[PDB]
């Protein structure tokens, strides 16, 4: 169990697979071993640092219209760095071409910073009008991304290890 | 560049520990300023107060922390 490079084997079994073919009725033995791997890795380095990625694109929210250079930095950096991090990730995979888990909850990260990028252009688009109003719609839109973002992150976060927890 | 280089293991190797460490102290110190430039906005004294008092304490605490974390990292994997 421990000799395993990559896997963990967590069950053993004896069973028969005696069937039947164009040449004959032929007695057969199948003996089975059952390998998942440790979560535990997986989790340190794939996983937490996006999340710490995700969190960073938040607090662009946080900070006012007015400070441009903030924003503006931390979107892009945030959006370069997940960049950097999902190839250092997509270089580790083993080649396949159907679509992983790790490959869906790596595009979804590319996409919340995608969006909190494209949030603080909006917040931007908006507060160049000089009337009041839209003043406090470009103020409200970041008090609501302020929570919205992180419960929609929660929101596919639920679904996600839901769908693949099995 | 320390990723593609380690010889593949699907369990937690000890630099693995060190690396997500640094990562963390990293993520941390991005988001202090983020905290202190929050505060800061505020016209009020004492806000301005608490704004100058984070930042002190963070100009020692951070490099306590990690001193704290590098005793307990190298004893655990000193044997
Ligand atoms: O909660 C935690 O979820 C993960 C993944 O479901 C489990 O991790 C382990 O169990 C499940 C089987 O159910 C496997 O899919 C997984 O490969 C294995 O590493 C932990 O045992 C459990 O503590
Ligand atoms: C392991 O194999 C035994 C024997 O068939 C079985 O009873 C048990 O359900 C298996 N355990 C797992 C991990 O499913």
């Amino acid at each position: 169990s421990s000799s395993l490079p990559s896997f963990q084997l967590t069950n053993t079994s004896t069973t028969y697979c005696t069937s039947v073919t164009n040449t004959g009725i032929y007695s057969c033995l199948r003996t089975t071993i059952q390998l998942k791997r440790e979560f535990s890795f997986y989790l340190l380095q794939l996983y937490i640092p996006s999340c710490m990625l995700v969190i960073v694109s938040w607090v662009s929210f946080w900070f006012d219209r007015t400070a441009i250079p903030a924003r503006v930095t931390l979107g892009v950096t945030t959006l370069l760095t997940m960049t950097a991090q999902s190839a250092g990730i997509n270089s580790q995979l083993p080649p396949v071409s159907y679509i992983k888990a790790i490959d869906v909850w790596i595009g979804a990260c590319m996409t919340f910073i995608f969006c909190a990028l494209l949030e603080f252009a909006l917040v931007n688009h908006i507060a160049n009008a000089g009337t009041t109003e839209w003043n406090d719609i470009s103020k409200r839109v970041d008090l609501i991304s302020r929570a919205l973002f992180p419960v929609l992150f929660f929101v596919f976060n639920i679904l996600y290890w839901s769908r693949f927890g099995h």
